[PDB]
């Protein structure tokens, strides 16, 4: 039924896939190599000759987040009415704003920015905490009672940045309990710790 | 009842406010000056330490695309149903993408890389021709048989880019009838001429 197409690397589909594997979802992952991606076919046909590219039936979607909200829609992870569905989008951007920044620093210049990147993390963090704090305590999830495919998508922001920067949510309760909460829903639990997803570089040039 | 916050410039605000005149519905305009601005207060009361702010009632939102797809939900221009809303989502973000580009061009470095821009652009304008000649021929709106908020903010950038590069749509004849048939629409050609529109700069640094 779904099928992702994208380079051997988690990037921009991790969270739909974690959205996928938390939901109880099957899909086929059809990987595209370098060299097949060099030959040019491939990338003409693609809407904005980028990958991932996704397949629901025969409704062919671009654009990562298209994806996300695509399967937040239909899978029922878009909160129960407009007012939610807009702060869901909300936090969407937000995290969308920081995935893009992590990405140029990742590919644009890793080695001379890190430092400040790094030492400007926690004001970029700050507001998904702020987001919790308001929501139930930052009991449950990132703004509304039940998940949305925003919080699958500032679960992998966050579980990337640990990485990049190791104890950047120590200054963080909420987000902490946020992330390890999350991590361990079962089916989640279980994607996260399985080759599938542990055996793929997060990003495509060896940094993280 | 719509408040927007933001600096006196079109920026990331004009695609909304299209959307809102174009619709017949009312709105305030709180402009923030650059000094209001780096006093501090109201930057770290906005969520991500940045404008625009929108409100809706009480409901505050941030993020212009956030802002955009609240008021497709809220007015109807988000399609007929769920694929549609997919196809939708996939405009705005291609643009959005496009829009990142722009404002890196004008705010970081216009004078170095103007060029490489222009010379690109054709093929960062292509997908929209594209999209419009897969639908109805390219006569009626970008994805969907009624207009939707991506129109307006594909709008906006071809607006925009047209000012940056003349005649950038003289290769394109769908997107060139699709600017000059949205722009004649009565609400949206009034609010166009209009000086609340036309004497406000395009972006912050003069540059354009
Ligand atoms: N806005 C797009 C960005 C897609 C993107 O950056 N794709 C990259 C891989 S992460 C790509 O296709 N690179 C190869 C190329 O541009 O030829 C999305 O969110 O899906
Ligand atoms: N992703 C945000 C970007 C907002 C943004 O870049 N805002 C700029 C002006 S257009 C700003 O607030 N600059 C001042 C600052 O960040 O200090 C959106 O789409 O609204």
């Amino acid at each position: 039924p779904y099928t992702v197409v994208y380079f051997p690397v988690r990037g921009r589909c991790a969270a739909l896939r974690m959205l996928l594997a938390d939901q109880g979802q099957s899909w086929k992952e059809e990987v595209v190599t370098v060299e097949t991606w060099q030959e040019g076919s491939l990338k003409a046909s693609c809407l904005y000759g980028q990958l991932p590219k996704f397949q629901d039936g025969d409704l062919t979607l671009y654009q990562s987040n298209t994806i996300l909200r695509h399967l937040g829609r239909t899978l029922g992870l878009y909160g129960k009415d407009q007012q939610e569905a807009a702060l869901v989008d909300m936090v969407n951007d937000g995290v969308e704003d920081l995935r893009c920044k992590y990405i140029s620093l990742i590919y644009t210049n890793y080695e001379a920015g890190k430092d400040d990147y790094v030492k400007a993390l926690p004001g970029q963090l700050k507001p998904f905490e702020t987001l919790l704090s308001q929501n139930q305590g930052g009991k449950t999830f990132i703004v509304v009672d039940q998940i949305s495919f925003a919080d699958y998508n500032l679960l992998d922001l966050l579980l990337i940045h640990e990485v990049l920067a190791p104890g950047c949510l120590d200054a963080f309760p909420l987000l902490s309990a946020y992330v390890g909460r999350l991590s361990a829903r079962p089916k989640l639990k279980a994607f996260l710790a399985s080759p599938e997803y542990v055996n793929l570089p997060i990003n495509g040039n060896g940094k993280q």
